[PDB]
């Protein structure tokens, strides 16, 4: 059976959750389901790029680099894969997977997904962290007509979350509502100091349990699981067939780029590279009390105006993200333009200018960071993404967390750019989560005070 149709080769860089949606040309278009959430925290994936821009790989640094990222994240889906998760999105540092069934199902699955997360440690015994949540979770689709993004969004995200956020290496944490949702008969835990989540030791099964024979069982509940003649792909949409109209959908959620290599009018890999860029991280945040309801149409809004001004100024959006009421734009300028220093920064302004009008929008945030990234499909053959791995790329991420409400940059922005010194304003230097001493940083005040 011939499988290399170029729909395929799009499905590989998205979930079953587009793949086989059935979608509005709606924009925002809301839906909403019950499912448990996986998501993969790999540490290392950072440290490891700035040891291979070194001169010891001698110009083949991004090459090496995306060959054993490669090996150990697809490791990771392949696992995923075999025990029916679906994996929504890589970045850098992490993945996260879905496991969408029925509400009465979630206490066989949450199951499923632990004895998976084991297997995933099994495979590093280079370490990983997992966090594991269950509940509703909605799912939120904006663009325009020729561009789509999605999101999940809702509890079950925030939990997965914060499960997240306590893991050390070899850990698997929990959230509250899947320790409440689980078969406590089955699964050995721990409690986390002041937290309601639960560590996981153990599976214990009953003597009668056969784990095949149960795994076997709960596939009954996935739609979209490989069998009968079919049982030995790692996906479903390996057999997709050609059909203009859902590859014209699809294909919006792929950046360009990508599409004229999956039409082999690219050498295959031109996208591996250690690139300077300018990273543009742009966070915009909600109130505790805005339901998903009322955040899909800002989030569309927002995004209409993102989309104009990045074109305007030659920048793509690379990656969508949402977790803790902020919804946050991974935007990158270069792979590039003599000015690209001012023109990102000119970009963010702007944006901030636009989307801080953006009503249920509490606050905008922007940081901006310029160096060596690298930029690569990562994943499985089956299942990547082009994504962006670097220092400057944590940099930007927690500036905008760090300083709210502003446009920050970094040293190497600030000087490289065409502007005079007083349209910015040098900034306490605070600590954060990860930073080896960023350097100074600036806030982008603008050309008048
Ligand atoms: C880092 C990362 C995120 C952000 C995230 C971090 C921690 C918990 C929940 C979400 C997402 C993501 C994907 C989708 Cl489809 N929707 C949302 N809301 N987030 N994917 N990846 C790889």
């Amino acid at each position: 059976e011939f499988q290399d149709w170029p729909i395929v080769r799009i499905a590989a860089h998205l979930p079953d959750l587009i793949v086989y949606g059935h979608f509005s040309p709606e924009r925002p278009f809301m839906d909403y389901f019950d499912g448990v959430l996986m998501f993969v925290d790999i540490s290392g994936f950072t440290a490891m790029t700035e040891k291979f821009s070194s001169a010891m790989y001698m110009d083949r640094g991004a090459e090496q680099l995306v060959e054993i990222l490669n090996y150990h994240i697809s490791a990771i889906v392949e696992k995923v894969l075999i025990f029916g998760g679906d994996i929504l999105k890589f970045a850098g540092d992490a993945l996260l997977a879905l496991w969408r069934v029925e509400r009465k199902q979630l206490k066989n699955i949450i199951t499923v997904v632990i004895k998976c997360s084991l297997e995933i440690h099994g495979l590093f015994e280079i370490r990983v962290k997992i966090g594991l949540a269950a509940g509703h979770i909605s799912m939120l689709v904006f663009g325009d007509e020729t561009h789509s993004h999605f999101l999940v969004i809702g509890q079950a995200v925030d939990d997965v979350r914060l499960a997240q956020n306590m893991a050390q290496m070899n850990d698997v944490i929990l959230s509250p509502n899947c320790w409440q949702l689980c078969d406590r008969s089955m699964i050995e835990i721990e409690s986390v100091p002041d937290q309601r989540a639960v560590k996981v030791n153990f599976l214990k099964p009953p003597p009668n349990f056969n784990f095949d024979e149960f795994f076997t069982k709960c596939t009954t509940f996935m739609h979209y699981y490989p069998s009968g003649e079919h049982k030995n792909l790692l996906r479903l949409a390996c057999t997709l067939k050609p059909d203009p109209e859902l590859e014209m959908s699809l294909q919006k959620y792929v950046m360009e780029s990508i599409l004229k290599q999956i039409d082999n009018k690219q050498l295959q890999g031109y996208l591996s590279e250690l690139r300077p860029v300018t990273i543009v991280f742009v966070n915009l945040m909600f109130e505790d009390q805005d339901k998903a309801e009322e955040i899909g149409p800002a989030i569309q809004d927002a995004y209409m105006h993102i989309t104009s001004v990045l074109k305007i100024f030659q920048g793509q959006i690379n990656k969508v993200f949402m977790f803790d009421k902020g919804c946050s734009f991974l935007c990158v300028f270069g792979f590039k333009v003599p000015d690209e220093l001012t023109h990102a920064l000119e970009c963010a302004m702007d944006i901030f200018d636009f989307c801080s009008q953006v009503h249920k929008i509490q606050t905008v945030s922007i940081g901006v960071a310029s160096g060596i990234v690298f930029c690569g499909i990562v994943g499985h053959t089956v299942r990547h993404e082009y994504t962006v791995i670097g220092q400057k790329v944590n940099l930007a991420a927690r500036m905008m967390m760090y300083y709210p409400g502003i446009v920050t940059c970094d040293s190497v922005t600030y000087n490289g750019s065409n502007l005079p010194a007083y349209f910015f304003k040098e900034l306490p230097k605070k600590v954060m989560k990860g930073v080896a001493d960023s350097g100074p940083l600036y806030q982008y005040w603008g050309r008048t005070e």
